[PDB]
Formats: structure tokens, sequence, C-alpha cells
């Protein structure tokens, strides 16, 4: 190698948090093989990619605009305005105008062409042959009553986005030598054995045990487990799974290896504990904690691989299966009838999910007629993309590399609006993956390499997961450094700023809680070392500028040390606010940010994520719900930081206006706030009907997701009346709509009035809408709770969002669904918000 080509590879280091030279927790060559593997498929995105579309990164939609914007141009005439230094003039513009079509009515409306649109305060422009219509930022600012106000500078070089140059018919059967562990205690003694499982996609296909004995330290059996599957009939990409009862430890190990090899030979594995089902589970990744963890010790000894039309009553019992939701379990009687017209079912492309579980993959014969049956892919190709259908086929109900492959497929066919919205959930479902290299992990390599923004938060995705999973930090580090190795320096830089700042006030953030109490107030000497260490930062440390990692346009930069503060409550966040740092943006506000240890971010980001798939989806009937999904990127391990949104209060805060008496509660107080922070009552009956859009749009999300008994302490409302939910971490009421919120509404504990009517309105407007992509969230709440939550119920946790989005039914029973749940926030009124408050003292 070289001696710099050495401080590259430490630079990587620590903008991953994790080493990717090491072998020290492997068994074979896989990660290594995986690092070469990837280096054609970025060399491949970074030499095919248009240098100066890449550093300006438009951000850019093909969608209609929605009729809710629509009515925001009552006369065809958009308006933006153009900036030098001082002077700036106001430019008339047809939404179908174009980035280079308002330079020609610029220069011509004046009386070379090498300029830029680049917006006001951020690193956005307006670039590329798409109408201004189609630009997001022109979308967020019509949907806001906001301006479009636009600075003329020299576009960024391509220069500083430069690459550095790189560089048997015999049955299987595995003997279980036996298990050790330096120390177990616990109180008493009991038996232990060892099950053994050969896996394919959550589905075992045979399973042997041990003799049980005395768990002591070491247990030696030296016994061989014959199993009944050949070795030609073991399917690529089937796991043994090795576990421990008395169940206490697993562990898993690929049978066969990334080379198509059947596994041979002795492997001492060492195992990873139950915590006092979920996608941990399925790891080929070994405990990398040698000194502490069990293991168990085999042997392999054991290459591979190398007309007529329906009765119509079949029929409509095969397309009756068909229809059914994603979690309906499939009889055997079921499957049998898919596989044996497997070739009608494969006229239907949302039979495939259904159609593939049918398969018997142990055998040798049924899985070759399976890609006979994939050969002929006419109808799945030719259809049209569904995110859900997708989505199904790359969970852990599916381990086929060929069966996952054609849903990858299906997934290039999206454009950078969409991967951004699916982005977490794909980055996921990189976990359900048998192998580290897969057409999943290099579609999210290609995609990142390829847009600058997609490139962003696939870093933060990356990074979160690795420095807070031991079971999937090596593979995704692996998948990490490959993009690192292609963003150009001008996005590494950009990180290793970033990196540097996270990781500067997470240290003052965990030093900070120490110092105050478990719990009780702060304490003045705490404001007083919160200042100094700030202070102390600010000068010889702290970066002068750095992107902000969960809106990637807007750099921050100095702190305003004295709006700067240490939380009153929940395990001492820091509130931390900071001046602009590009000198062209039109405001004096600050980017607020809070740095937090205590709760699960990663529990926030999913349920956020999920938050923006609803606002898009409300886009596509022409309804806006208001909602704040503001931005939170999990950084490590219990700790992250959050969005501050400006302006916004506590709805628990407004009402302990005076007194609060441990849980006084008072109807019309919301409604008081919202004019004292509306100068005109123009404004506060602009406020009330945001409130009304944004209470149902809260009401039916947090329905739907099961979130919705929560305390007035975790739900917040703007100066502008924009009600939103925070803190999504870990009697009865579906939703909050308190006696406070009615009276908004014009509206006090049974009767109706015209705002409320709006409310009911809009609810099942919104309800409707979301059953109209039951299958996407089913699926996505499916795989949210597998990848992101403790261990759960594979099917008894999911089968909530079922009958929350009340399947198999038709639209008037579902209206009156939502409509009994209402009717249950206004029986119960004060209740459940009341208790809390009796539990604690
Ligand atoms: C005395 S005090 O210190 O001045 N004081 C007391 C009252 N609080 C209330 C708040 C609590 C809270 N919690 C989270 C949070 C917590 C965990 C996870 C998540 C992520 O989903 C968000 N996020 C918040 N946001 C700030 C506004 O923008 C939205 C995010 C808030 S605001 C302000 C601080």
């Amino acid at each position: 190698m070289s001696e710099e080509s050495q401080a590259f590879q430490r630079q990587l280091t620590a903008l991953i948090g994790y080493d990717v030279t090491d072998v020290s927790n492997v068994h074979d060559d896989e990660l290594e093989f995986t690092r070469r593997g990837l280096v054609t498929p970025r060399m491949a995105e970074v030499a095919s990619r248009d240098p100066k579309l890449y550093a300006m990164h438009p951000w850019v939609t093909s969608k209609p605009l929605p009729e809710y914007l629509w009515k925001k141009i009552a006369n065809n005439c958009i308006f933006i305005v153009i900036h030098r230094s001082t002077t700036s003039q106001t430019i008339k513009v047809s939404p179908d105008d174009t980035p280079g079509a308002i330079l020609q009515s610029f220069f011509t409306k004046m009386a070379e062409q090498d300029f830029v649109l680049r917006v006001c305060g951020r690193d956005e422009y307006l670039v590329g042959e798409t109408p201004i219509k189609n630009f997001q930022w022109v979308r967020h600012c019509l949907k806001n009553g906001e301006e479009i106000h636009v600075v003329l500078d020299t576009p960024p070089d391509p220069a500083l986005d430069e690459v550095r140059k790189e560089e048997c018919d015999r049955k299987f059967r595995v003997k279980i030598r036996g298990i050790d562990i330096p120390v177990l205690p616990r109180n008493t003694d009991l038996t232990v054995f060892v099950e053994a499982n050969i896996q394919h996609g959550q589905q075992v296909l045979c399973q042997r045990r041990t003799s049980p004995k005395p768990f002591t330290e070491e247990v030696l059996w030296n016994v061989w487990l014959e199993f009944s599957i050949k070795i030609k009939d073991l399917p690529k990409g089937a796991l043994l799974n090795l576990q421990i009862y008395c169940l206490l430890y697993y562990v898993n190990l690929l049978l066969i290896d990334h080379r198509f090899l059947l596994r041979r030979g002795e492997y001492v594995l060492h195992m990873w504990q139950i915590s006092g089902f979920n996608a941990d589970k399925l790891t080929s990744a070994t405990n990398p904690d040698k000194e502490n963890s069990m293991s168990i010790s085999i042997l392999l000894d054991n290459h591979p691989i190398a007309r007529a039309e329906m009765p119509n009553q079949l029929r409509k019992q095969l397309e009756a299966i068909i229809a059914t939701d994603p979690l309906n379990p499939l009889t055997a009687e079921d499957k049998e009838l898919l596989w044996h017209f497997r070739y009608e079912s494969l006229k239907h492309p949302k039979a495939y999910p259904k159609l593939f579980s049918s398969v018997k993959w142990g055998q040798q014969e049924i899985v070759a007629k399976t890609y006979q049956l994939l050969a002929r892919r006419e109808v799945w190709d030719q259809s049209a993309l569904d995110v859900g259908l997708t989505m199904q086929l790359l969970d852990c109900n599916f381990s086929d590399e060929n069966v996952r492959a054609i849903a990858v497929q299906k997934l290039e066919s999206l454009e950078d609006d969409d991967v951004l919205h699916y982005l977490l959930q794909l980055v996921q479902a990189v976990k359900f993956e048998p192998y580290h290299d897969s057409a999943l992990a290099r579609f999210l390599l290609k995609r990142g390499l390829r847009n600058k923004r997609i490139g962003h938060f696939l870093f933060w995705f990356l990074r979160s997961e690795i420095a807070q999973s031991r079971h999937y930090q090596q593979r995704f580090a692996v998948i990490l450094e490959a993009y690192l190795r292609g963003c150009g320096t001008a996005m590494l830089h950009d990180f290793t700023q970033q990196v540097q700042v996270i990781e500067m006030l997470q240290k003052v953030t965990l030093d900070i809680k120490s110092l105050s109490a478990e719990k009780y107030d702060v304490s003045s000497q705490v404001i007083s070392q919160l200042k100094q260490k700030l202070e102390n930062l600010q000068n010889s440390q702290l970066p002068e500028s750095f992107r902000v990692p969960y809106d990637p346009g807007l750099k921050a930069g100095a702190l305003a040390i004295e709006k700067c503060k240490v939380m009153a409550s929940k395990k001492k966040p820091l509130w931390l606010e900071f001046k602009c740092a590009d000198p062209t943006a039109l405001s004096n506000e600050t980017i607020g940010i809070i740095f937090k240890h205590g709760d699960d971010l990663r529990q926030d980001m999913l349920i956020l994520q999920i938050l923006r798939i609803m606002e898009s989806i409300w886009e596509t009937e022409s309804l806006d719900l208001c909602l704040l999904p503001y931005g939170c990127i999990s950084t490590g391990d219990k700790i992250g930081m959050i969005e501050i949104v400006k302006d916004a209060t506590t709805i628990a805060k407004i009402q302990q206006s005076t007194v609060g008496n441990t849980g006084a509660f008072k109807d019309e107080v919301l409604n008081h706030w919202l004019k004292e922070k509306s100068p005109t009552e123009e404004k506060f009956q602009a406020a009330v009907e945001r409130f009304v859009y944004s209470c149902a749009g809260y009401c039916v999300a947090t329905f739907v997701l099961g979130i919705g008994d929560r305390h007035n302490d975790n739900i917040m409302i703007t100066e502008t009346g924009n009600l939103f939910h925070i803190d999504f971490g870990h009697e009865r009421v579906p939703f909050v709509l308190t006696p406070d919120f009615l009276f908004v509404m014009g509206t006090s504990g049974k009767k109706t009035s015209p705002h409320f009517q709006k409310f009911q309105d809009i609810c099942v407007k919104a309800y409707l809408a979301l059953r109209h992509h039951t299958n996407l969230l089913i699926i996505l709440f499916s795989m949210m709770l597998m990848t992101g939550m403790p261990q759960l119920t594979s099917k008894e946790d999911i089968e909530y969002i079922r009958d929350a989005l009340t399947v198999g039914k038709n639209e008037e029973d579902a209206k009156k669904y939502f409509l009994d749940q209402i009717e249950v926030c206004r029986d119960k009124g004060w209740t459940v918000q009341f208790n809390w408050f009796l539990h604690l003292v």
C-alpha cells in the first residue's frame, strides 16, 4: 500500500465508528470479499454520474402538484425574488417555466448564462430541466404562505467532488462437540440442551435435539445430529441456527457460503444472549465479546447446485386467497392451491409474496421449478410499481436471492423523491438479507452515490445502526465504507465536520447528566458548568460551521451560548441553539437542536418517517393534514439529536398557567392561549383552521400506529395553531381529543358545530385514504417492530394495525368504526389525562 493510503482508511474508520479491516470477529472471509465485491457497483455509479448536477443535487418530483396547492395559485402566476448583495427585483413566473427560462425572463427583462439560482439561506439549488412547480423547495413555500427568495451566485465546482484513486445424497449432519462459558451464575442449577435447526426465511425445514446434560461451565456431548434433509436439497441462504435452552443463547451459520460452497470444518461460534421474532435473531454475525459469551463448538464433514384451464369455482377460491392481507396466514390447503396453479397465480403481481411462501424450499426439484416460474416474468416486469408489494418480498419471510432480486428490480424505477421516503426502512431491510453482498445493499450504494441527499441520509442511517447494533454493525460498516469511498471529498469533509461536532456535544451531554441529581430540578451550579463548557468549545475546538444532520440544506454556525440550557425534566437533554452560517439567509432566527441521552431515538426515527409516508399518501388524494414530523437522528446508543420546532409550547404547560394543581384541568385555556399569540383575529381564525387539520392529522395517524394513548406533556402546538406529538419511545382512549381541543372547535361535550363537522370530515377522509394503502402500512409497521423494538410476537403485536385499519371491511363500516372512536374520547374526556399523576404518588 501507500503511506497516506493508510491515513485515508483511519479517516474512514472515524466516520464509520467501526474498523472494517479488523478480522478478530470472523470465521471466514465474507466481509472482505464484499468489500471487493462492491468496488464495481461503486465505480460504475461514480463514473456515470453528471458532475454538474451532482454538485447542486436539485430536489425534484414528477408527481402532480396537489389540488390543495393549485388553489394557492388563483392566477397561474408564481412569485420569485432574485437577489444580489443589496438590491433584489421580483420576477413574474408561470408555474410551467424552468430554471433556464427564468433567467431568460431576467436578463432579457432589463435591457452571461453561467450564473445559477441558489436559494437564500441554504445549500439548495433550482437547476436542471424541470418546471419550478416540480421543485420541492417551491412546493414547500407555496404550502406555508411563504415567498420564494433566491440568490444569484457561481455554481459549486465539480472539482471538489473528486474521488481518490481506489484499491450428494448423504443426509446433512453436524457434530455438536460441546458448549462453554467462563461464568453463568444465577441461583439454582438446571439442565441444558442444544437445538439445531435448518432454517430458511423463518421456516424450519428440519430440527434435531441433543440429549440434555447438567449445565456446568463446560458441557461435552460429542453427538452427531443426523438430519433428514439431503445435501443437494439444501437451498442457498439456509441457516444452521444453533440455540441453547435449559432459551438462553442463539447463533447462526450459513450452511452455503458466499461462494456457493457447502460449509465444512471446525467452528467455535460465540453466541448471543437473550435479554429478559426480531431481526437480531437471524444474524450470521458472532458475539464480538469473546471473554464473556457462551460458545458452541461444532463440526461439518459432509460442491452443490451446479395448457389446462381452472374450474371457475377453484379460481374464486384462489382469488379470495390473493385478496387477503399480508398477515393472514396461509393454510396447507391454501399453499398447495397456489402452487398447483403457479401459472395463474403469476398473472397477479399481488399474489407473488403468498406464492413464494407456498414453495417448499427444502426440495431441490421444486426450487428449480420456482426458477422456471420466475424466468417467464412478463406480467411482473410490465406491472406498475407497488412499494408495499415490493417491501413484502424483502422482509424476513424471503431468503431466496432471486425472489428478493425481482423485488429490488421494481425499486430501481423509484425516483429520488420516493427513495428518500422509504430509505430508512430499506436500510433496515438489509437486516433480512442472508448475505453481506445483496441486490438491496447495492441498490442503496448506487442511489446514495447518485444523489447527495440520499447519500447524506444513507450515511446517518448506516452509522446509527453501526454504533448501536453488534448484530449488524460489521455488515453495515462494509456498506458504509463503500459509500464513503465514492461520495467525493466535498461530502467526506462535510461528514468529518458533523461527526466532530456531535462527538463534542454528546460528550457535554453525558457529562452534564452526572453532575445534576438523578432527578430534582436544575442546579445553578449546573447552568454555570454548561456555559463554561460551551464557551470552551466555541473557541478552539468546534468547526466554523457544520451541516445539520436532519436537514442537510441548513449550515449551522457558531453557538448562541446565551440561549443554550440543560432541560428541566427527562434525563437532562441539551437545548442548544446556533447561529446560521450562511449570510444571505433572510432571517435572524436560530437553528435549534436538542441533544438527548436516555431515550431510544431509533424508535422515533422510525415513527417520524412513517409520519412522512402518511403525508405523501395524503398528497395522492389532495389532502393536507399539517403534520410536523420534525427531524430526529439517532447517532448512538440511547442517544441522538432532535429538531426544535420554533415557537412551540407543550399543551400541558398551557394548563400549568397558574397552579396546575398536580393535575388541575380546564376546558377553555387553549383557545385563550391561541388569541394571545395572535396579533389579529384574522391570524387567530387561521390558527383554528390549522388546529383542525393538525389535530385531525395526528388523531388518524396515531390510531393506526397504536400510539394514541398519550399524556398532554407529549403533545405540543405552535403559536400559529399547528398541533403535533413528540417523544415516541416505547382504561383506554384510542387517541387524544380532550374537551380542550373540542372547545377550539366550538363544542363542549355532546354537541355539534361547523368547525367540528370539518374535523370529523377530514378524519374519515384521511382514514379511508390511508386504507387505500393498507398493505403498505401493515408491512412497514411489521418491519418497524422487527428491526426497531425489543423482542416481539411475530403474529400478535402486528395484529393491531389489522384491526385498526379494519381489514376486510367495506367503507361504510370503517367510517363508523372511527366515529365510535371519537365518541370514546368525548365520553371519557379528562379520565385518562387525569390518570397520569395518580399512579406516580
Ligand atoms: C424547562 S424546559 O427545559 O425549558 N422545557 C420543559 C418543557 N419542554 C417540553 C419539550 C419536550 C420535548 N421532548 C422532545 C423529545 C423527547 C424525546 C424524543 C423526541 C423525538 O421524538 C423528542 N422534543 C421536544 N421538542 C422541542 C420542540 O420541537 C420538537 C421537539 C420537546 S419540547 C421544553 C423543555
